[PDB]
């Protein structure tokens, strides 16, 4: 019985490029300084993207883990733990982007001969940042399927990093399941002209997905059903489209079928890849996790358009997140969310943005399914208002004086370590943030003290059929949220 049980761990994301495109750890001295400053603040750990485009660049199964081993070594020396992301997606590539790392060139070479390995929009544009879920089990990559690539990659990682895993440095494995490493479709690509708060576009037009859907509708008794042709374009508003307008196609039988099939692909995609993750890190003292995208625009209108095109079939009469949480259950994985710092009043009224409500829904759905939920801030913020909102979401019902809190997130990762953050005035408030997150307790080196002891990863539990998974779509009332935290940074 002690306040320490209200302790929520805080991690800081490392900047991009720590390890460059040439697989070189370019600035150990500069990073060490920064890591030590993070120690002065009592930060628990850091998060780093382990880029597939950097590691398996040479060719199939030709991995080079040295640079990352050096990075891990430095982190361990500075006394911090680490969350490793298996990033099977592109980095940068947009005008102005400094850190640009596409997926392996040998995979792109295959893409030149088979354009359908990339997510595709209705106009036929190919998004080269990730491999379409449609080729998860297609053995077209020099004999391997997309999932086998991800599987061998994670297996190589565990073996070559066996020492860091056994010494307790690497404490979390976040499996990237799509663009930006999120489990979703690239519905709002900056490269194709999208601009907030556009509804975005469906990305199921590649030959593979377009064939599965057609077989699906045929089995449903409607062979003639086609992929959406009235959903408009990236920057449209819901009401201007035949698909999302009131009494539009989205509440139609065919529309509902399509949306169900569309969102279903994401559930199977994540479930199958997580199967490989459990096998790869079996026995290791590490937790598994995935990242869910926070599509807060249009959440306040009945059609939830942005979410739908992203692949989250979430409406006011259909929960599109609780099923994801349920799917994570058998893998004992953490649902890592975002938008933890946003307040509705900060978004433009024309965006119908409901980040606060989205967070409350996702988190409640996770706790309802009895899985752990973690999260990050969506955008760089250095003010007390952002921190207090994060702290609120961390322990939505406040702290329990002599016992664990009624509700609490498993941990939060702060967006990007940067010169701005380390700036004295900004770092001063950030430090108050860590203190409150830690419930006024000093940094605690042994997670066991606040009930975060990590045990050997167990095999994933029996597969759960899609019907049982979809039972979670039943709407539920969210847990009650406090209007403001009881533990705010005095600022």
């Amino acid at each position: 019985s002690n306040m320490l049980l209200n302790y929520v761990p805080v991690y800081v994301m490392l900047p991009l490029g720590v390890v460059n495109v040439d697989n070189v750890f370019e600035d150990p001295d500069g990073l060490k300084e920064q890591l030590l400053q993070l120690r002065a603040a009592g930060v628990d750990g850091v998060m780093v993207d382990v880029r597939w485009g950097i590691i398996e660049l040479k060719g199939p199964k030709q991995y080079d883990w040295r640079a990352y081993r050096s990075l891990f070594q430095l982190v361990q020396e500075c006394g911090l733990t680490l969350q490793a992301i298996m990033s099977f997606h592109q980095c940068g590539g947009n005008v102005g982007d400094i850190v640009n790392i596409p997926i392996p060139q040998w995979v792109l070479d295959i893409g030149e001969s088979n354009h359908d390995i990339f997510y595709t929009n209705r106009s036929g544009t190919r998004n080269k940042e990730y491999l379409t879920v449609g080729v998860d089990n297609e053995p077209i990559f020099h004999g391997r399927t997309a999932i086998e690539i991800y599987s061998d990659y994670m297996k190589s990682f565990r073996e070559n990093m066996s020492d860091f895993l056994e010494s307790g440095l690497i404490i979390d494995i976040e499996v990237g399941l799509g663009p930006a490493g999120e489990l979703r479709y690239p519905s709002y690509p900056q490269s194709q002209g999208w601009e907030f708060p556009g509804i975005g576009e469906f990305q199921c037009y590649d030959k593979y997905l377009k064939a599965d859907f057609k077989a699906a509708v045929a089995r449903a008794g409607h062979p003639e059903w086609e992929l959406p042709d009235d959903a408009g374009k990236y920057n449209d508003v819901p009401e201007s489209t035949g698909f999302f307008k009131s009494n539009g196609t989205y509440v139609t039988e065919k529309g509902k079928f399509f949306l169900t099939w569309y969102s279903n692909k994401l559930l199977n995609h994540g479930d199958q890849i997580l199967d490989e993750a459990n096998k790869a890190f079996l026995g290791c003292k590490v937790k598994l996790a995935i990242k869910v995208s926070g599509i807060h625009w249009w959440y306040k209108v009945e059609n939830h358009a942005a979410e739908l095109t992203a692949g989250y079939y979430n409406l006011n009469d259909r929960d599109g997140y609780r099923p994801i949480a349920r799917m994570l259950s058998r893998h004992h994985a953490i649902l890592n969310f975002t938008c933890l710092e946003m307040r509705d009043s900060e978004q433009p009224s024309d965006a119908k943005s409901g980040p606060q409500e989205l967070v409350q829904q996702v988190l409640s759905g996770g706790w309802r399914e009895d899985i752990r939920v973690a999260g990050e801030n969506a955008l760089p913020r250095y003010d007390a208002t952002a921190y207090n909102q994060i702290i609120l979401n961390a322990r939505p019902q406040g702290v329990n004086n002599n016992g664990p809190p009624k509700l609490s997130m498993f941990g939060v990762t702060y967006l990007r370590l940067s010169d701005d953050l380390l700036q004295k005035s900004n770092f001063n408030i950030f430090k108050k943030f860590v203190l409150k997150m830690h419930a006024d307790q000093d940094y605690c080196a042994n997670p066991q003290k606040y009930n975060h002891a990590i045990t050997p990863l167990k095999p994933s539990a029996p597969k759960i059929p899609i019907e049982v998974l979809l039972e979670a779509t039943k709407p539920t009332l969210p847990f009650p949220w406090l209007p403001e935290t009881d533990m705010k940074v005095d600022g």
